[PDB]
């Protein structure tokens, strides 16, 4: 029960009764108290980052594989700090928690200019839903108590605690057995607001759903899918509701936006007279100009923050609900209106919706040397079964591979869809692993974003944590130099070298298969299509035999224009569309998944 | 003259009036108006980083390289701005400038939730002298104007600039032939204060010079070299003061501290009976408890800054004023003083200073397989010549390098000393080289720090920039295992791994030769100390003949604790401490250097 | 010569210097060493105001009356500090300085909710050119150096100083005699630039 401890050792007991098992972390003089306590408790798993941009990205991948995760991002004081800002800005700006701890100088000295001491309060303000610096040994486990309940409540977000190296080691009298966390405030729509939507739904005669991330945030991806069952309304995920319906449902609508998006999910959304939007925001990605997006429609939107309806464009109806309590209470008035015989039937308009997801088509099989890189995709579809989690950033790579792979459950698409830093992919894909070793986690990257946090990858050497990483290299910003074709322009946008110890590569730069090699991992390199499937193949072994990450790194023509445009009506199809099976043949259409 | 253009177009013109050449970055959607601009001004060479962290610390490397230098670090919006914190702490920390401009969502949808908008200016204005998002496009120059009248005037800081993408593109009318840099300001002392400092200078029988990182931002090293001459009063370098004068002058004491120090440093300090501070702040790892620095001493403090004199102890003096009008008033009124013959003869003082320099030593020369780290200095110091130019950040690495070292020349010690931010070597380095292509870069890193950013190596290699990197591996954190000798820990701290591609690395992990070459850089692998000499001149030819990074990998001890204590008087010698030239054969007093 | 004597006494010889005669406030508990210290200098003619924002407004009208004027406006802690910010508003708003003094809650304090302490610092910090908490007695010269500076340079504006009691009665080392005000920073148009606009 009661005892003398130090302040870190009661914050070991408050983590443990939050359900922390594992933290992502780097080691400093300013923080050693804290590893001590974490060592003197056990059963917190740590993993040693190779830089603190690193674990702070671990973290959220760890957060994101499974709902309840908090990962937990630790370091020292000064740089260490000012290093996670970019992984809390990424965690805020996707409504998704991390747990940032960081060592400070001592309070007598914080207005001294003491050695790597910094200002990480304020600096962290903007980007956290908390931070604070401890200032008495008997708050460590009370800060911690608010942190948790702020982190799961409300719109979530993510905290940062920062802690003085004498507020760590002074004594406090705490009692385990007595603590107790907070109750998580959910707001929850009223019967009175959801039968008014289910009345509007019942009015329109092309309805979509557009479920979002706060569908996943909530854990409520089986009531979004049964509710669309019973009202039999057509569903468009957000990139970040992706996987909230399996990508082969037959409502499942495909997706719709500026980029990562469908020709027949945007074609669908504009002949749609409904949008019931349910835990989305309306991105600007998504929409383009609100005027366009909203254009003879009802607008439906429930989320759970107040602010975030209204602040884009006005809906017809918004409600303040978590999105699983609003699911709740729309099932059982789905079923109310159903046994009274008044959900109209939607044959016509779902039959409409599944013509234009088998018509409107873009071209994966291509046979050509260089690689094309929509022919990765298709691959990655065929080698990999239903289960894969696949875990992606920013750039070409990750744009096509929205529009083309598939995904058939909740969380098996992680991805930082509203601040999109490079190098978050391998940093990610570790996370995801440590939350859930069965994972069949593949990440896909760029030759740019794999080169930010390449040193990770012997994070997953070290610590034997196996994943697959496709890697497709054009040598090149291409997402950067495909925007810079409004400039004329093609401009600091190249990554090619010849390489002095590898003229194998052909002018293409980095070696990444020796580097990857260098850092412990296997690596194989792909110059042919019809080599891509095999490879997938060889990395599964190679990864099942050595435990460690297995880069496939596929090497691409240096140039190709990934469909896009400003408006949902206006997106440019450069490269090959498609009609026929024959010339993609991994849509879910085509080819049974598993 | 007078024309219509572009805001950016315009700001082309104000970098170039206020001597920008070179600028480091990242492009991205959001600043490609700004890249664009700069592709049709011509006139600044810019440097692609592979990470936008790797930009900003080139951009410190540039700075710090000559005085005069900003470097200018470019990135898009969002996480690229939160990716330059670090270098903006890092900066701030150290009093010198870099000019950060990020692009940023158009000003109507700051407020929305625009793809990768964040508050950049909140987040960034505790670690800069002004962050603004720049609201219309006619104050772009002004704005620029501003930024580099506080870059370089009373205490030097950082800015960052904001730039709205519809602000980059807007038409303004400007006159390039009309832009003048605003005025300077720097505060001076009066005759009367500096009379009143040399007085109490003639009155101390046992004075010391603390020469800081101030004299050098002020470039006054010659100035304070020629008053320590005037007065014959030996002159102690704080670690950022280091080359103000020459460390084989007969008046330069060496430095002191609890660990960037030499033990006649502090044993000298610690006899002095005043100490005469220009351009240093009082640092705690310089000081210790200030209570046991200035037991028995008169402190004078000559600042540019009124508010740090008197932060962290109370001068008997303090004087606000630029270190080079401070010393150019310095010289002139010891020139009166020596005329009058009012100057003491201070033989006593300088030889017995001189005699601790003599006798108070630490071993380096270690014929230890596998190698002592301090064997490694002493090969550098024989290696390279007088103009050697050293680029480093933190850890044992840093510590024993800052012990063993010797430097000649201000601005021949790079060094980050009061943020310390792990990663910061590699970029650093390549910013000094790009400053200045004939200094005689050398980099010392211990295998953790160059862990963080190894992708910039690529940087080096895709441009030329060759530059030695002296990599210490002993498979740890080192410093922070040091540390943990507290908590009787040996926690999170190890690195090693048996690489499965690499039985010669010997369990060691990361095998750094194979990383180094597959990023297109040449590297050597040392394993015993005879060897390090050679390696040295492999790595010189090798530098000549390929012109990229050349890495020579040093294999370490895993456990070596480098002298370090709490106190000035408290500093534990753990390793062998030596009083002849056989064991530390490279101190000045021994060896003439070039 | 040098002496030894409280912060708020060194205070004293720096408003002296900087020409300071005359000061609007309303006395209490956290800001009383600082008027002890003006009693025994002497040298200040106190006007006591009736409302906070009395004399904060008195201050701005001292200021705008003759050139060269600062108006001073001294208060105690919490709601006095609260009480003054619309007058740092309006002189900051119209490029005039006055030099706002406030008592403060001792620093061990600080963060404790101490009685009438607050973050005066952070809600001042919009309308000032420098709010600032002194934290160490050697710095209260210092930072009305500064605040001096700043009130006098480039566009002029206002400065918020306020003061922990511990820091104002600790002693310290002060020499009135070596004091300097700093120099003003004003730029110039160059003849090329005045030659174009004729
Ligand atoms: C290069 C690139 C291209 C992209 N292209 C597209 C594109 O074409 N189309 C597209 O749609 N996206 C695209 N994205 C992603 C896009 O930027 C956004 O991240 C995404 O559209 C936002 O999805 P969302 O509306 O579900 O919002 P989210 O960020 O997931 O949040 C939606 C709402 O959920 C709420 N919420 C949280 N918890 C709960 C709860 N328990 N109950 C209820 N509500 C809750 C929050 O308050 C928030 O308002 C792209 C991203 C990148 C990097
Ligand atoms: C692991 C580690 C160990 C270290 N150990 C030691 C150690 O043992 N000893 C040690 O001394 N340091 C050590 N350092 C460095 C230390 O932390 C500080 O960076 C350093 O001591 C500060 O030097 P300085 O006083 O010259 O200050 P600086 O940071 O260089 O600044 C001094 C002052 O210069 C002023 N200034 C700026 N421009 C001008 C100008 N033109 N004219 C006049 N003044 C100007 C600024 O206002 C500032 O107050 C260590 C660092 C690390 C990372
Ligand atoms: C920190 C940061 N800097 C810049 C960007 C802007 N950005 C987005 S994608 C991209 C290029 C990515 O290239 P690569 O990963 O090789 O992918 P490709 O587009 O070539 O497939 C850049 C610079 C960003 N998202 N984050
Ligand atoms: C971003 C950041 N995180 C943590 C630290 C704390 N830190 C200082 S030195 C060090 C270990 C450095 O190890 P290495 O570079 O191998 O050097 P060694 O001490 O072993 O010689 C760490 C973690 C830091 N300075 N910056
Ligand atoms: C894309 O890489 C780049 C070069 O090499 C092609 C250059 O020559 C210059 C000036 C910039 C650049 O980014
Ligand atoms: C028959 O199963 C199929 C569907 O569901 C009806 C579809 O919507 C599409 C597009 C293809 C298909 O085979
Ligand atoms: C230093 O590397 C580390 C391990 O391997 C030795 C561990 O087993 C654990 C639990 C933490 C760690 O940091
Ligand atoms: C004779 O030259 C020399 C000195 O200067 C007098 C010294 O201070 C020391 C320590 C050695 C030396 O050789
Ligand atoms: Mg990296
Ligand atoms: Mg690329
Ligand atoms: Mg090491």
């Amino acid at each position: 029960g009661m005892a003398k401890m130090r302040a870190v050792d009661a914050a070991m007991y408050v983590l443990e009764k939050e359900g922390i098992t594992t933290a992502f972390g780097v080691p400093g003089a300013a923080i050693n108290p804290f590893y001590s306590a974490m060592r003197k408790h056990g059963g917190i798993r740590h993993i040693l980052a190779r830089h603190v941009e690193g674990a702070s990205h671990m973290a959220e991948g760890y957060t994101r594989a499974t709902a309840g995760n908090i990962g937990v991002c630790l370091g020292t004081s000064g740089p260490a700090g000012t290093d996670m800002i970019t992984a809390l800005y990424s965690a805020s700006a996707d409504s998704i928690p991390i747990l940032c701890i960081t060592g400070q100088a001592p309070r007598a000295r914080l207005h001294k200019e003491d050695f790597q001491a910094v200002d990480i309060e304020a600096i962290a303000k903007p980007v956290s839903k908390m931070a604070v610096t401890v200032r008495e040994a008997a708050l460590v486990p009370r800060v911690l108590q608010q942190a948790f309940h702020l982190m799961r409540s409300g719109r979530p977000g993510p905290v940062l605690v920062d802690l003085p190296f004498d507020v760590q080691v002074a004594e406090i009298e705490f009692d385990p057995d007595m603590y107790e966390p907070l109750p998580v405030y959910k707001p929850a729509a009223s019967r009175m607001q959801i039968e008014k939507a289910v009345e509007m739904l019942i009015q329109a005669e092309r309805p979509v759903i557009v479920a979002g991330g706060g569908v996943i945030n909530a854990d409520a991806a089986a009531l979004l899918q049964q509710f669309a069952e019973l009202t039999s309304v057509p569903v468009i995920p957000t990139l970040m509701g992706w996987g909230c319906i399996p990508d082969d449902h037959e409502l499942m609508a495909g997706m719709v936006g500026l980029q990562t998006a469908h020709r027949y999910g945007n074609a669908t959304l504009l002949a749609s007279d409904m949008v019931f939007g349910i835990g989305n925001r309306f991105a600007n990605r998504h929409t383009g100009s609100v005027e366009k997006y909203t254009e003879g429609r009802k607008i439906v939107h429930i989320d759970i923050e107040p602010t975030q309806i209204g602040r884009v464009l006005c809906p017809d109806l918004g409600i303040v609900s978590d999105a699983k309590a609003a699911l709740t209470l729309l099932v059982e008035v789905a079923q109310e209106m159903q046994k009274a015989g008044r959900l109209p039937c939607r044959k016509e308009w779902v039959a409409d919706c599944q013509q234009r997801k088998r018509t409107l088509l873009r071209k994966t099989h291509f046979d050509n040397v260089p690689v094309k890189p929509q022919r990765v995709y298709e691959e990655m579809n065929k080698a990999f079964g239903r289960d894969v989690c696949y875990v992606t950033t920013i750039g070409l790579s990750q744009i096509a591979a929205a529009q083309m792979l598939h995904v058939f459950k909740d969380r098996h698409w992680i991805n930082c869809g509203q601040a999109g830093p490079l190098g978050w992919t391998i940093p990610a894909a570790l996370g995801v692993c440590a939350a859930d070793p069965k994972r069949n986690v593949v990440a896909i990257s760029g030759d740019f974003d794999f080169q930010f946090l390449i040193e990770e990858l012997a994070v997953g050497a070290q610590f034997n944590i196996p994943y697959i990483h496709v890697l497709v290299n054009n040598a090149y910003l291409g997402l950067i130099r495909q925007s810079q074709r409004a400039f004329d322009l093609d401009y600091c946008v190249q990554l090619a070298f010849e390489n002095i110890n590898s003229s194998e590569v052909n002018g293409y730069g980095v070696d990444h298969v020796k580097v990857a090699e260098g850092l412990g991992c296997k690596a194989i390199r792909v110059f042919k299509p019809e080599d891509i499937a095999p490879a997938f193949e060889q990395a599964k072994a190679l990864m099942a035999q050595y435990r460690v990450p297995v880069v496939v790194e596929v090497i691409l023509e240096r140039v190709t224009n990934i469909s896009m445009g400003s408006e949902l009506d206006n997106v440019m199809e450069f490269e090959d569309i498609a009609d026929n099976a024959a010339d993609a043949p991994t849509e879910t259409c085509f080819m049974h998944y598993e």
